[PDB]
């Protein structure tokens, strides 16, 4: 069942550092295609992770494959740094303006979400000149010097590393959940632009604070989607005192959502600048950022560049990733497979009461798990016997902050194979509830 | 115009693509490559003396790379490391593990660029010394994240309008054997700088919280300086005698590039607690690695360092294909004979122009360092400037390095017949800027 | 009436900084005594600023200007930095003890409560080996940069300066006031020990945070008490993770609020480490850091030292000012004025509805106005004029947060005055209530 | 008998007070000081060489300072600047800002020490430029709180335990005269030291990031070191042509300690953008001030900089008088004279006892350097020990800087016959070391 990839798994942990790596189960994956995961002993499973939502079209898409097979052949690679290559222009072209909003925009090329997190930081600094980045707890951006910083996600994110980047205040993301009672959906959203403001008004200054990086929902948060309220009352706060409004699309973006970007969940929201990653080149290192055309000129090279970022081969596997988002309407196709999976998810929450709370937006979903449906406490022992039973019975998926299920497959996925995935858990809660899992 | 195409694509990417993100040279629009051979979209050829800034050590397709490439996205394009295994990787962990230099035991851990490998050393050498000082020097380079970037000293546009930088970071001086004092011995030059290097320790920052050095055995974008034998050696006992972790970044001048497998080689007996590979590690895919003593890569708890694309098996295959390439076309005794030759023909061109001020070689690295008065030493960028669009013009792409210091980084694999071409386009440039036939 | 007053302070304003003062009125004074003031004109008022709590055993007191004295012609000054001299050590020794608590405790000297509290960090950091400070929104700790770092009640302290000292984390200080619909004091305290520990939950760990430093009762802030509950809370919290508990006793310390120290106020709780300031030596430039002795000798010389701090004269008018506080018994004295004078506020405020909250504990309080009491809205029109009302009739009183009247006489002011003083306020409201004011 | 009394105070003050703010050399407990007069709890006499880090330009109880300080005290003991107003300050704040030099206008703001001096210079050149990065020197001491302390580079222990420290910041070499390389001219060791200035400006700091260069005219704390004349002159240039501010600290080396008024004026025509001052202001009472440009002063709104006990009545009224002291006995001219002097002395003490290396003087303000070899230069710090020990037992109080460095900064007034006496004990000293006389 796990033979053969438990013998690797035990000499790469000789050779390959503890830090690179959460550790949930043995899986050493031989190959795999659309949400279908084979390893080298040669059991399958339906893939609920996507490789951390870096995999929209699903895995070995023949077009991204015929893409990588074909540039390869010609130019492996050619650092744009220093010159030009017809795959990057083409992609840095087509996303400047498939990016939300109107306004003219500029794209930058990384290798990972987290450089182009870092890049943020420093495009919005060099463009208003301040300092000051404001970022959310609960969030995760990365693991360079900068984007760590602004991450809020993981306390071994900060022990032993620092002093990190100064200058970085963080703030309480809105949780509709765990909310104090009687609380309306309203009074959240005022609640939490409360504590947004309070830094504003005593020791951080506005006309200071370069920009904001949210998520639009976060994702290492426990999908977690701010009200709509709150995200306009944060958007006006900043437009109003200069401070530039950044997004976070490297894991909600492309679709994941069941929109082509996750801000487009909110209202006429253009961000200034914006972080994308992970599914860009499905799974293939490259990621980008994307702003508005006068903040983007804001820097004079080298500030940011990488040797290997734009790399020729991963741009083209990023023109092909996009072509099949648009072709097979994978953003549309997310907007209803979410609202199916999110029925089948209420359901059982009529049945299972150990299912705290559901959310979903797109193929792209939170299944928290508590002790007692009223007092909404962590269970991290049900979330994790669950999952196991999910692995053993072919479904791969994880959790977010112990007791939160992942639910973020491949866009791609066929309904046969989720509603055998969807069983799968069905039947996991009944296991869980009638005490027969024991890790 | 023999740029017709190159020139239109151009000015439709500078309306979509930041400025920041490229060191502009010449109107090149690549089509296809393979070996040390350019061809752009207008069917130009040229012969490629940069390698992609080093990060082509085997040339252009290969097809032992380009094959690897393609059957491992057939099987799988990606799956993250930082939650599953894949067996490219695992393989490759292991590999570059055992051919660090050193014989101490070593842990891998990837990234995908040169610059997030430096951002993990800051991290592993604060983790396991529990000190937060890190010491990096003036003229390096170590990457684009706010780590690396803050220890990088080369590009003031590095630390233009994105401060503040990372804190407890402090600089000290590279050696430079070129510009010296009059009399200076190279044991003069190492005492000199290894005596810069201490001042800050006998003035404010404690050996006892200096997490570790790093440095480039030679620094590349510094303009290609190999620090003195002896300065190495001091610098590299100074932190053993006060448990400070000595790291090297080879993301340029590893992998064979030298004329060893690693810049480290060149230097008498010195194994690094910590070292950064890229660039070469996979003919370009992007794909990183920080490699250090095992001790020390145990002290971090997940998720310290990771990224959802680091060791991504496409660019692990690459990396392994690579390796074997260099291995098995003995890349690494070609770079040093090569590199070799290359030396000498400089050296002799240096006779009959003296506006070549110095020869930096080692293995097919080297800087060709230009200057307007042989007895002054004023750098000459102008001249330089003339030199490589000559070049250009004559089917030779080479770029430079601190405005008047010919970069020459050529793929290792490149044919002696290729290697000479571009050496005489080079010698027809000096002459033809001496003799002013050239503009700007 | 303010002829001499205004020529001087228009000669002044081309020579001393701006920002070196926050600007009331033009009020020289040339000599003072006990809570009266007299500037160079001959006007006299009736103190209840004291100097910013600076004179608790108020002006010119018969015991501190004659030991002031008789010091000075001995020996003005020599550096215990580097030599000893009788006056420091006796106060060094005394001060270890009127500490709270009964753990054996040392001593360091300072000039100013600001460069206190940067011993504060340091003493912290090196004790425990760990980097990162928790200070308070709404704090004023100093104007040096480690003081000012911690410091969350003025924009200004940020402004145009930056970057500020490293792994400094802002929290939330607990509003009793300024609440949500139906919060009991019990709300209060749970919200925002909620808000606290967020930070710990997410980015900042706590096996990492060397102390908290707080003010037991904010003073810039405006005269804010946190609830008992609360302060609890964080202390439990402090020594359940390694976090030394940190205090600030540089305004509201020295029989302020009627106990010897804030901290008393509430229960069996001795701090790590605390500042001293202000009042210590009766306006003359000393303070000091205690602390447990354990973590006092964490630090070798001269990690922290000053030139003048320790100061013989300075410390020589502090041990005098001491003996006042105890042979006047001025800590009892400002428990019952307090009391005696909440009380009579307390009245002003049902017969002044405009007084929105009447916050005060000891001869020391905060006397919050609004425009409607349901709103809570901040009437700091209303409260300019009184200020400049109370001037006008021979009362010297400022405000904090722009609405909030500072109440802090002088320890040893009389009964008469106190009395005379009080009458004037509440003729002051009324005189606002009728329309009688504008400046 | 002689440190007997002494010995049980120490004793009970170690139980309760920090070891950490006092450097211990001897059990000198102080009743009262005149002059350059010191006597202890037991009746004995001593010199002083110290003036308690050079706080006690004027010497110890000056009788119009005294008087100064009583009458004060009992018109208004305090009343905060920071609120309110009062004439002592008034007039004080008025003179600083006319006797600094240049004619260029000023404004002043109060503090309580050095250090808030020096944290305030940070605030304004900051607050003034735009810019972040601060530039200071190593073997510096500029204060002990986090701003002045990270600018300040003359000790281990100022960094160890603490940090981080703030950011941006950069320490540069200070121009050592001394142990030179054989052969450096003072120009050679001018440009050789502009030099490693330039480096960090050359390679990761941008000049037009600098907000300023902090810069002792003379370094105190680094063994009364003064900076070549032409040095200082291409500093001041670069920074006037980067618009990076000059600011120098005047704490130690100020108000005619070196022979002028300002250790500055020791230089041709260069006034500062910024400047510090504390200690002797107030004849040891706790006052500082920033003094700058009123342009530069201008550039910040309350309360950036403030002390509630700054500016105190009394501290004023005790320096207001200490500046009358400098001027009605002419200090100033006095220090340069007796200074002169001195330095003789110890020129001729150098003749005759070759472990004096070197005589550094500027005033009655000296470092007399003590070395194992005139040759070698090595550091003799048990020599240094030994000597102010034997100063110490036969009533003469000095202490060292680095070492084996012998500080000589005694009250401006001392009279001859106090200078004379404790110059023949100090050689008297060095003669007792020769002879191996002495033991700690
Ligand atoms: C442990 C979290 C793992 C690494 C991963 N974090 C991804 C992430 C990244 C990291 O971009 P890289 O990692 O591509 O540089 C950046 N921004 C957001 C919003 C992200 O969600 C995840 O969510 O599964
Ligand atoms: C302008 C910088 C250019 C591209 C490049 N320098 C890249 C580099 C990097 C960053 O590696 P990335 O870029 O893979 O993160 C890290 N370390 C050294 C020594 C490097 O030399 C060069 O040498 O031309
Ligand atoms: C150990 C050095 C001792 C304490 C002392 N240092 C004083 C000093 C200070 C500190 O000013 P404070 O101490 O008034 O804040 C600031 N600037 C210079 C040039 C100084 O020289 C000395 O000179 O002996
Ligand atoms: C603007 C606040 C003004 C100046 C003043 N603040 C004093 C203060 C200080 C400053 O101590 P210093 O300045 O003696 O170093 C430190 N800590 C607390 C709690 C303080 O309250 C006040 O309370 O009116």
């Amino acid at each position: 069942k796990l033979d053969k990839a438990s013998k690797l798994i035990d000499e790469e942990n000789k050779y390959y550092a503890r830090s690179a790596r959460i550790n949930y189960y043995n899986l050493v994956i031989d190959h795999a295609h659309g949400a279908t995961l084979v390893d080298v002993d040669g059991n399958k499973y339906i893939d609920l992770l996507a490789s951390a939502s870096a995999i929209n079209v699903g895995h070995t898409h023949e077009k991204v494959v015929k893409a990588i097979a074909d540039q390869a052949q010609k130019l492996i690679h050619y650092t744009p740094a220093y010159f030009h290559h017809v795959p990057g222009m083409e992609l840095s072209e087509k996303l400047a303006k498939i990016a939300p909003g109107n306004s003219p925009k500029m794209v930058s090329f990384g290798n990972s979400g987290s450089d182009a997190n870092d890049a943020i930081i420093k495009f919005a600094r060099a463009y208003t000149g301040r300092q000051y980045i404001v970022s959310y707890m609960g969030s995760y951006h990365g693991s360079t010097y900068g984007s760590q910083t602004l991450s809020g996600s993981s306390l071994n994110m900060t022990r032993k590393i620092g002093p990190m980047l100064p200058s970085v205040v963080h703030v309480p993301y809105p949780d509709s959940y765990r909310t104090y009672p009687g609380e309306t959906e309203h009074d959240v959203s005022l609640r939490y632009f409360n504590e947004f403001k309070k830094p504003f008004e005593s020791f951080l200054p506005a006309d200071e604070t370069a920009c904001v990086l949210i998520e639009p929902i976060q994702g290492d948060g426990g999908i977690i989607k701010a009200p709509e309220e709150y995200m306009q009352l944060v958007y006006k706060f900043c437009h109003e005192h200069g401070i530039l409004f950044a997004i976070d699309e490297v894991n909600q973006g492309l679709g994941r959502t069941g929109k082509m970007w996750a801000i487009q969940q909110f209202k006429d929201i253009e961000p200034d600048l914006m972080s994308v990653g992970k599914s860009l080149a499905s799974g293939m290192p490259l990621s980008a950022v994307i702003g508005k055309k006068e903040v983007m000129q804001s820097l004079d090279a080298p500030a940011h560049l990488f040797t290997t970022a734009g790399n020729p081969v991963c741009s083209a596997a990023s023109l092909a990733t996009l072509d099949v988002i648009e072709y097979e309407g994978l953003v549309e196709k997310s907007a209803t497979d979410g609202a199916y999976a999110k029925q089948r998810f209420l359901e059982m929450q009529q049945r299972h009461p150990m299912i705290g709370d559901v959310r979903m937006w797109g193929l792209n979903g939170g299944i928290e798990l508590v002790k007692d449906p009223k007092t909404k406490e962590p269970d991290s022992d049900a979330a994790t016997k669950v999952i196991y039973y999910a692995f053993a019975h072919g479904v791969v998926i994880i959790t977010l902050a112990g007791n939160i299920l992942r639910f973020q497959p491949p866009l791609v996925i066929p309904r046969e194979q989720l509603d055998q995935a969807l069983q799968v858990l069905d039947d996991a809660f009944t296991a869980v509830e009638n005490g027969e899992v024991t890790i």
